[PDB]
């Protein structure tokens, strides 16, 4: 899968229908997978370097590969 | 569904029908999902600012949107 | 439900029965709810003041409302 | 249940079995209660004396109570 | 088990099939037990040393047994 963005997480967002929406750069994109939502908000706690993988790489694309560096 | 109230959480509650308030601003309000617990005491513990996102924007009212920033 | 105790968690101790004690001021309380579990030992980590609501008020009452400050 | 050991956490082990072992002292027990591991580990991470009470005291011995302190 | 990579972690990565990937060393393996996830990324924040037992110890590997440090 291409990497669509890298960067530290501005911020995340749980929704209404449980996905979890995280904005890294310039992309907002969501997950369904409820696993990754406490690991993202450590990655944006402590300052980690992401990198979101997904074919659907446009804002509201979805996503479930993560690179947490 | 619009902006309730922005600000860094002042406290959180387990409630007894296991609910989770949350205060924020000058509100209390609650939600009834069990992922949002850690993750809101997540926000309180490293003083992130959360923005919750209600039509109940009042005392006592339900949420199930939140920013974390 | 009435306060029944306010202050910093001196321990917790998980038990047989998987219930949670935690000790609080004076009282040695217990729960039975498993998502507190984890919000407990981080109040305790980060030393926040903790109010524990509980009509069980004495030394191996049982309780499920608590307030993170 | 008997006090078995009190110390900092030395190390601790994922194993194959989906069993957590902590190293605490110079005894090395094991619980199946999955929900210690991530307990554990944090009083692994913050340098917490435990002590884990249990009548199989010996290496290899499981446990489930333990005081986090 | 025999002992595979001791080291820090480099990075982990979250999968599209829900397994998790760490690289410690010059080894990347992964897991299939969903347990392990935040453990290792928790082992990664703080900095921990880590060893990875496994038969599979190739790159691509699968693994089970860890020890955090």
């Amino acid at each position: 899968t291409p990497d669509c963005v890298t960067g530290k997480v501005e911020y995340t967002k749980y929704n209404d229908d449980d996905t979890f929406t995280v904005k890294v750069g310039d992309k907002e994109l969501f997950t369904n997978r409820a696993n990754l939502q406490s690991l993202l908000l450590s990655a944006q706690i402590t300052g980690m370097t992401v990198t979101i993988k997904t074919n659907a790489c446009h804002n509201g694309g979805g996503f479930s590969e993560v690179i947490f560096r």
